């Protein structure tokens, strides 16, 4: 047993089906949440953005890839790609906007969000799919300075993940997480 | 007992939903899901092409004539005639449009989309009903090029359509499905 | 014991909240539904045109007065006038507009809907109160020409009626229905 | 025991989620429902107006910092302050408008809405905080003349409000309820 | 409107399928709950204790007539009086009990037991008619001192009914209750 | 259309699970329900009969055959003769004993239940299978005088039986049920 | 804030219902469970063990006093005490038995159950109300050796007990939690 | 992609918490339910007879140590060891008897039962460890002749058992399941 403060955090902090989601996806990759409970907490809170930020479009704007298994997110992205023409990307997105016609990464970061940025944009050979930072401080930057989605849907998140952050401090787990990354 | 791997895959593909309301449809008109496990397979899919078609347009647009036992369906169908002055069509419908004021025939083919079009085209005398295929591989061809709902809505259909090939063939049953139309 | 064709009916064509709603109305002014079948069948149908009527605006368009306690009907009223000035109307009206500031006393008719119009508008002596009849052959007629909803929130109702009275028919119930009011 | 007629009353009035989150709210406080049943009444009505002003913008229009815990309403300010830049209001809101970019007190009182907006105006610092008052007879008063709403959200929430003062009448329940702001 | 303090306590004192049969049986009388709020009050206990004796016994021992409509309280009488060769009781009783083959009539008083008995038992003719007696005291009684159910179960009903005497009694509606009987 | 009075009565009589089943087992042997209305409310009745049965024994006591598809109820039948034992019957029986070790044919007849067991008796040959009887006038026969369970559960059912019959004669269906058998 | 490690746990170690009863509980007598967290895991802890304990008898052989408002819990004790006749105790209790007639006092200590069960007895003056104390290390004590339950209901707790005594110890709670009564 | 019959039957066979509860099980394990499809299906049957065996007791009877993640079965059975006195056991068993007072491992073998209980035996050392072999041909062996609940919820388990048997069977499913263990 482990018995981590921020194991119960996490259960505390994301309602259930984030937390299982999560779960599911750490142990398809051979992560234990009770272990890696610095991962754990990302991934949930990844998640949630990733959910958070589909609801902010019109109605089937967006198709989820996040929060699948590894081959049914291929998938999905396969139809997408077979269907739109778009190039098939080398690494799974997280997204898909049928209004833009491009493939979305989500990057959540503790640190500035133009370094975060950086990698991910280098990681991803693929140019066309859009790139999408936050930050644990309010900061966000997009590809192209294009940012999909209408004002308030950003605020939520950004508030959202700021709230998130004082759960943490207020438990003397922030530290640990920000030195994480 | 037939056991067919169709049959559970159908069962594992579709909602609860559609597979009753196919299963329901197939034996009206005296057919066996456990036999005719290709039609079973194509009637959900047409089915949930259908309810996301439905879905695509604003609140109150369309009304569902498919999905209904066939004397409800044809009591739905002569409510619209006899309110709306259109003229009562051969053969069910699949939906009407309440805003450009016309049924749909919804059509799902392993073929090139131009050839079903053709088949329902003549087969259907009334030429007002307006139809709409889709491909299993992507392409949708609709009269009068007049595709009734905007790109993202077809595009989720289109994305889906492309999911069942995909998972009909990891389970090696699509080549006896394509060869079955 | 009664045990009318007509009742059973009724309660297989409407949903559950709407049956009881219309007795309960029926009850509080000394009818009872087990033998004024044909006024069971017709405040069942006017309860569903209000809810489908009212469902057709924008969000927060309507307040629904009918199916309510007298009293409470009267009590809505009273704050709705006592909140946008508008004159207290003598008799019960159907809903409230608050975008176009105005009752609206909703009417269905097996009759010619100018017949019924014609009646209600000299029934009420509040003029403002905005009339709006549906008939059991698809027509309608609204004062000054002005129908509220756009088209196809009208089309589903007129649409619905030729439903139900096609039902009925199939029962040998219309002649009955028609021939009583 | 105190056995009160209000708090009867406001059971019966609110729905259940509202009632508790006011005894909830009122407890924290160091007050209790079953004694000052006036401030029960008061607390659950400014909720439910907060619920329905909520309500009536586009969606994520509104952060709800009303019918939180103490705690947990100044972390999600915080959070709204250090990711959108606005000052930190020195007393808890009612909500924040993601559209307008500014947080709202709201105000539910008896007497004149020009008595009432000018307290509230001088107690607060932040000239920020957009302050709307709705009285128990239809009548409002915004900052700047601004509604934030359209006509027709605040005309649900005046008729609301009436309705509860004839609640309270038709039970002798008003007067006692006027004469303790 | 009455606006009666004992009709919101009913409200809050009982579950609302409980407040809501009692309303309709009321009615089916010609009696109104905003009026007769003892008559209210009285019926609603009445028909607590009935479910909670029905509850009593083993699964299948008792079926339940109260809280029925007339004409089908009836038919279940009829139905057991047909297939058990039991008399037909010349007034609704409450109870059937399968495993003594009896009706039973439950009676519920603010007197003495056995003055409430004495009227009951001259009421009824069908001396085979069980009766069974509760006080709002705690005493029953019943006849030839047989109590059907064991003593937990009764003794449940018992501190029910001082529970309810005590919720109006804290109210100050106890002594119109008591002296309306 | 057939548009029977018998039809909806039987909507109203059952519950909608009981409906639903006995539609499905009217499909499979090619019966449409909306013609054959008296089998219609003859297969529901069985059905209801059949599972109020089955709630009459100990938890784990019954296996339910009937209420199933044809292919699964001889499935479930083969389990049972190939773990216990016993014979395979000849035709599909209703239950099976695990306390008495036996399937068991149930029947409801509108006849005397000596002709409709001695029918039965015949029809069967494996003498193994329990049988019984009820009728529409609360008369039971048993194989062997062992009636399985003990009186009230029984007497539960003979009460039912009765009150569909009175429900059918107040809308004057009986007869035609009662000459159709 | 205080952002406790242990409040964390205690939500995720005990089910909704029995956090938030607690929670109430704590606050109507002025305590906070977001910093006395020992005495949060400790009521919740005897809530489960007093709901665990309710459900070990026959169905309706305890009313449970436990998890109860203040003058509600009174109320009850006193309803239970005036049709009873059992002296009315000079504390609240946890239960009745309505099969032994007497109030259950029921303690979980992690001390030695004798030094609890001491205390407990000496506090309380009515010497009827039967005493039972658990700890959690699979430890009870009942009044006069009589346990009241079987022992298999009793097992239950104390495997429960045990468990909770783990999750902390895995945590580091539990040290802080014994050196804590 | 794998795309297995065995998989897609497995869906359909069982239910989806079942599913669910051995696909958890079997990651833990580090094994893919997609490809050892016949472990996929071992797990779930063992899962459904063990709850199902848990489901024939009296209620509280047996605490289920199956369907757990790996530390928190292990956490059960210490504080069920650690206050019953009973030893530990070297491998985590299938459920505990209240009653009886050992652990029970449960076993489904589809070779002779006689040859998996040796294996079993052998494998524990505690021969405190009570023993139920179940086969998919009916048969069953427990340890001391001690089949710890009676015949009927036994016959459950081995007709369940045989149905799974023959599903797989008339799929083509049962040759390669049998010869896989
Ligand atoms: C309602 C949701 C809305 C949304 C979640 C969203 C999409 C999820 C779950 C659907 N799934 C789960 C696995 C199988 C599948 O189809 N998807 C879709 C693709 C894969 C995935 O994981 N949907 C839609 C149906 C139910 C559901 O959850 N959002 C947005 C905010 C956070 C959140 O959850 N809401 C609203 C708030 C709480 C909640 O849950
Ligand atoms: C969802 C509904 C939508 C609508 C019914 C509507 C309003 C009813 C019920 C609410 N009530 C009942 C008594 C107390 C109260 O507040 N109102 C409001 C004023 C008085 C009244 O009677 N609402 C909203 C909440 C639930 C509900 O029913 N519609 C429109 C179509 C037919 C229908 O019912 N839908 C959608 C389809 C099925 C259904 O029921
Ligand atoms: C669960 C109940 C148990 C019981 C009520 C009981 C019987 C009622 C309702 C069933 N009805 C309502 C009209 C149509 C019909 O069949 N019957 C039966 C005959 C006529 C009648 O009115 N049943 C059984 C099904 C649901 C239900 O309510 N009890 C006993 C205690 C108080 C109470 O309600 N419980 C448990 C507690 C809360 C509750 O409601
Ligand atoms: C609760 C029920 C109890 C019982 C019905 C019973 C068994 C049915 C349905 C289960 N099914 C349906 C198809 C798949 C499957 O497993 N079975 C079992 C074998 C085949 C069949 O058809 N069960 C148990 C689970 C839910 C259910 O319905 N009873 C007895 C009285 C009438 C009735 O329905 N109750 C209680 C009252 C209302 C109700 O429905
Ligand atoms: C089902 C329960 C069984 C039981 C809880 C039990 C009694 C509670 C809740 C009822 N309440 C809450 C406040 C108003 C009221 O009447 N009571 C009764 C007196 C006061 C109180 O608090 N009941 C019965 C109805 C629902 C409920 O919770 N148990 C026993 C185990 C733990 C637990 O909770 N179960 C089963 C497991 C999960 C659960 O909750
Ligand atoms: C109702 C069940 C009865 C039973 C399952 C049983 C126990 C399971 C689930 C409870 N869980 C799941 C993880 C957390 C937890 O506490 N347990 C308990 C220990 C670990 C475990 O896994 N319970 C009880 C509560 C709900 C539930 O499922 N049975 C017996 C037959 C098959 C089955 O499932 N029934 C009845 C039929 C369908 C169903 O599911
Ligand atoms: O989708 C992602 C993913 C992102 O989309 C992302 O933005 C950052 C990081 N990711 N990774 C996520 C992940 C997601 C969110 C926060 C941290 C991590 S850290 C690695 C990891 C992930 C999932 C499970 C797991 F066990 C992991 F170790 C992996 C990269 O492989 C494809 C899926 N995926
Ligand atoms: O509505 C349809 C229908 C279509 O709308 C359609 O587009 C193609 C094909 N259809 N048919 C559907 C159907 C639907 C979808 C896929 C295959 C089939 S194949 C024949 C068949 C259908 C339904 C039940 C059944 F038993 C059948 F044999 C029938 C044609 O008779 C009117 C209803 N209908
Ligand atoms: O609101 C209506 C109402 C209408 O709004 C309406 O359009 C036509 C007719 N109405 N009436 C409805 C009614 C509604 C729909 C169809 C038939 C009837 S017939 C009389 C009656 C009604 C309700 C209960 C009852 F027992 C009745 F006898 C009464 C008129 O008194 C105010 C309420 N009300
Ligand atoms: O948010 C409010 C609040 C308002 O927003 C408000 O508009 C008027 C009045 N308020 N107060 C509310 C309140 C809310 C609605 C109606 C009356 C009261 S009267 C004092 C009181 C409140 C909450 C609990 C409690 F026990 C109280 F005594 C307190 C002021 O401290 C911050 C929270 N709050
Ligand atoms: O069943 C009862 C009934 C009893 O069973 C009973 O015990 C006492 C009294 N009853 N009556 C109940 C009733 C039940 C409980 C408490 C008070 C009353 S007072 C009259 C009344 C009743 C129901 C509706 C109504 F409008 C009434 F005026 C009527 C007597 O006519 C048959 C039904 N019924
Ligand atoms: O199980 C029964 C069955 C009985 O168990 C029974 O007792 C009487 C009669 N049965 N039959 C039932 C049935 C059940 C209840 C009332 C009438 C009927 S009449 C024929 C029929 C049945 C089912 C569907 C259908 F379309 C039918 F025409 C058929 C006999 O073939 C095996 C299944 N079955
Ligand atoms: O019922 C109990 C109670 C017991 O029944 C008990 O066994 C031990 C202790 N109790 N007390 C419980 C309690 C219950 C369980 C564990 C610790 C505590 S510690 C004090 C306290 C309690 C409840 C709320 C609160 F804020 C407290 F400070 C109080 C004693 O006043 C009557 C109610 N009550
Ligand atoms: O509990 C069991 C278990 C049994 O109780 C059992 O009876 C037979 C076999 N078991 N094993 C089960 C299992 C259960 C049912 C059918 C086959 C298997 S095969 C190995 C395996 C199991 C679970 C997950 C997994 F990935 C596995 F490879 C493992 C032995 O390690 C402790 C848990 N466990
Ligand atoms: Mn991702
Ligand atoms: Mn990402
Ligand atoms: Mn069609
Ligand atoms: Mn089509
Ligand atoms: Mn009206
Ligand atoms: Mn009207
Ligand atoms: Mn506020
Ligand atoms: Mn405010
Ligand atoms: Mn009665
Ligand atoms: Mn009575
Ligand atoms: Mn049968
Ligand atoms: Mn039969
Ligand atoms: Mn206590
Ligand atoms: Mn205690
Ligand atoms: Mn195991
Ligand atoms: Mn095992």
């Amino acid at each position: 047993p482990r018995g981590s403060h921020m194991e119960d955090f996490v259960r505390q902090c994301f309602n259930p089906m984030i937390v299982e989601l999560a779960e599911k996806a750490m142990k398809e990759y051979g992560e234990d949440p009770k272990i890696e409970t610095n991962k754990f907490a990302a991934t949930c809170t990844h998640l949630e953005v990733c959910f958070m930020y589909s609801d902010g479009g019109s109605k089937h704007r967006f198709e989820i890839i996040e929060g699948r298994d590894r081959i049914m997110a291929w998938t999905v992205v396969n139809s997408i790609c077979n269907t739109t023409g778009v190039e098939k990307p080398k690494f799974l997105p997280d997204l898909y906007d049928y209004k833009e016609n491009r493939f979305i990464e989500i990057g959540v970061t503790r640190r500035e969000v133009h370094i975060y940025y950086l990698e991910k944009a280098n990681k991803i050979k693929s140019e066309k799919t859009h790139i999408h930072i936050f930050s644990f401080t309010g900061e966000e930057m997009a590809t192209k300075a294009d940012y999909t989605l209408d004002e308030e849907s950003r605020a939520r998140i950004k508030t959202r993940l700021f709230t998130i952050r004082q759960e943490m401090a207020s438990r003397s787990l922030w530290d640990s997480f920000r030195q994480s990354e």
